[PDB]
């Protein structure tokens, strides 16, 4: 009876968004850094402004932390809150640094992987 399918529609749902934060803070030149906060004038860093644990299905991070475009930029959400079919799968946002895109591939079960995603 566990949730497997709203599951990973919800985590989704909690990286998909970031992907906006990202290009709005490399256009700008500056950087993005994981967490809350406000954006670091010195440093030139933008958060991302969710907090890691704001979807009790899992943890949201950011890899390179903090990233500044030059890279590719990963946004994963880890469903260590899942049920059993879901637990301890990740589902990964990829930013390609060569070309500014983005793709989202997911190790769960391929049942449950959600739209848009791909193994």
């Amino acid at each position: 009876t566990e949730f497997a399918r709203s599951e990973g529609a919800s985590a989704l749902a909690s990286v998909n968004p970031l992907k906006t934060t990202v290009e709005e803070a490399l256009s700008r030149g500056w950087s993005v850094k994981s967490g809350t906060g406000t954006e670091d004038a010195t440093k030139k860093e933008v958060p991302l402004g969710v907090a890691a644990d704001a979807n009790k299905l899992g943890t949201i991070a950011l890899k390179p932390d903090p990233a500044d475009g030059t890279a590719d930029i990963t946004l994963t959400f880890t469903m260590g809150g899942a049920g059993p079919k879901n637990k301890g799968k990740i589902i990964t946002l990829t930013r390609t640094a060569a070309d500014g895109l983005w793709k989202c591939t997911s190790d769960q079960d391929e049942q449950f992987i959600p739209k848009g995603c791909s193994r």
